[PDB]
């Protein structure tokens, strides 16, 4: 028995352009970005891959991803289903801040240490702050303790997972061809577990932007390979 | 006083309305025209200050992409999109495909008149053996088979539709859940036709406009209050 | 490619023993009931039916009669989905009145119509009436028009068909193995649309208490074969 | 705005009686557990308590709770949600033994210390032991990894967590009455969350079988206050 699992990362959005950490913050994929979600979306045609469902975010720069990706391949009736367990890790108090402005506030170490550590997040927003994900609309369902301050890796790894283990992984087990278009981050929170990556092995792994990355999987949903289509 | 805003919204043109081709399921993309139209409704949504909870549309990507338009305009991609075939477009049986010249050729142009205009009058079935088929189409490999149309009267799709509304839409409505359908002529005229009780009379001369937000404001009971276009 | 259903009538209810119309009143099922229940799930047991859901009405005697099968196959796990849709025909007016009361107030040969007819439903309730489901808080999330004042045996396979295409069918095809426990006329409803029957066949149809009804179905969910378990 | 949520503890079960360590083990309620379920729906009812949702374990001591207190307090149409994510604490290879021949074996301290401790788990089963959930139908559609070979409080406390933002909480918001019948420790695992417990306050926590645990929540979910209904 072999079931296939697409994830796919979102390309450039208008906020790269920009130099500035994005987070929880909602915006638009860049033109670029939306030439890349359809040439994603072409491989997979050509390749003729087929999908039952499409797990998303709920930020946009994913969403439209997972949309034109869809639009391209023809397969539109596919149902989407979107998360904020999926959600690209939030940088905390840094949301918004130009990257080199925090470089010569905070410095170029300590601002290292909150990028590439596993467990060392940045500063907390206040649930007062316009920035807290409790204020926005978009979270209104959700109850507002879930929703994070801020987020080191590790803690997107820990909110990714119950998504996996409650949504993603049941569908497969049901024979379900399933796309995950999403974050950088909360990709490699996916594969961490897959893989069962070390937090060293999670730290070295980067995932491309706009490239499907395709893993076979065994009846127990252990990998039998991985690869990307490109 | 308990009220309730609705909104449905029918999609624009398709490339297949310009060939003057009969459609119904036929999985045909919005025509530019269409996409603009879509957008328009979405920007004049947003000003007026609408926001959705939920979506519910057809598997047909006219509609689908009506939608998608809407709420990327609106700012509101979050939004849960809800995707049945019960809200597609009347199936057009033997028609779908065929323009108005061959079906007066097959036909006579007057038989072709009786299946435009009728309310359980249906155009010829389609069978099994037909590639035209909604059976044939993996769209609806978890549908099982004979629920799905070899052709369609107003009537079907008005029937078909409603299990749809109690069970799905109107509880979301009931819920205070702000929803939108976005769908087809004849789909939505089958909402319409419970909505306000309509006789088959003034469902067939009932003529709803493309790219038009249909606001329906209902009491408690979900009778409509009234009903009016923003436009 | 061979799909199996399981359908299962309800036991005695205590007002079969009283010989009152019952339609939607929500009566428990007799001690007998109780034990046709359990009987059922034996014979189910013995050839190893197992099943990933079940569906019944909203009535506890046929609830009640499904919770009894999971327990005595020690099935307590699989998930049990209730609706309206699945209910008993609707009796009318009729609704706890005694059988020979009717055929004072109606006549003998009106009585007979009602009960054996395909499209003949008896006489109305009216909103005012304390028995109209509108007053009934089970259906408090049911839109109160979708709800009948009376019903003939066509609307019952009318409102039962849109549950068979929406939930019971599909999860058939997903190579779910299914259980509907439900009522008679209910199911009469979901046979007519499995066999094709006609108004004829239909009414003649006479589904016994208590005894396991087996459809294999093919590819398609054609009927290959029915059969009873005992 | 204010909220009202029920907990419900199970009652006593047939190895309670023996002195055995249970955890997943699926045993079933002693009479006497059974009688506390039907009292526990005396009370709930005679104070009208009603529910729209009732969330339990897929562990057949829990299930028949929730169904005997719906069957008494007259609310058979609720739906039950079943979870894996409720069940109680694992014990990992001390399931099935009792605790008498546990002190022998391992010293009674170190038995003190796997029952009463926060963190520190019991000795882990092994893969290939015939105990691991991984080899239960029941969990067929549950990922292999998110089944324990071993369990402390702390892991228990970490899987309910999830439920608990993803399908108890959004239903409360959503101004729908919820019960969750279930185990000690699944719902020391809630009551913790709810109050903001230290690890010392939850090992103290005891919540007594069969007695309805009513907690008031204010429109963040916080609570303004919980009580037994006795």
């Amino acid at each position: 028995t072999t079931y296939t699992l697409v994830l796919l990362r979102h390309g450039e959005s208008t906020w790269n352009k920009e130099n500035k950490f994005t987070g929880w913050t909602d915006v638009p994929l860049s033109e670029k970005g939306e030439e890349e979600a359809i040439a994603a979306g072409k491989y997979l045609k050509e390749k003729n891959f087929k999908f039952d469902v499409v797990y998303t975010s709920v930020l946009k720069r994913a969403i439209c991803t997972a949309w034109n990706v869809l639009k391209t391949a023809d397969l539109l009736h596919v149902p989407v289903v979107k998360t904020w367990r999926l959600n690209e890790r939030h940088c905390g108090s840094l949301q918004g801040l130009n990257k080199s402005e925090t470089a010569k506030k905070y410095g170029e170490e300590q601002v290292k240490i909150w990028r590439r550590s596993y467990d060392i997040p940045p500063p907390k927003l206040d649930k007062e702050d316009n920035r807290w994900p409790g204020h926005n609309v978009v979270y209104k369902n959700v109850p507002k303790d879930a929703l994070p301050f801020t987020e080191c890796l590790k803690d997107t790894v820990e909110r990714v997972l119950p998504f996996w283990f409650d949504h993603i992984a049941p569908d497969i087990l049901a024979n379900k061809k399933v796309m995950v278009a999403a974050h950088g981050n909360s990709l490699r929170g996916l594969v961490k577990h897959l893989d069962n990556l070390s937090e060293a092995d999670v730290l070295e792994l980067n995932i491309p932007t706009g490239v499907p990355l395709v893993y076979e999987l065994d009846e127990n949903l252990k990998p039998i390979k991985h690869y990307y289509l490109l």
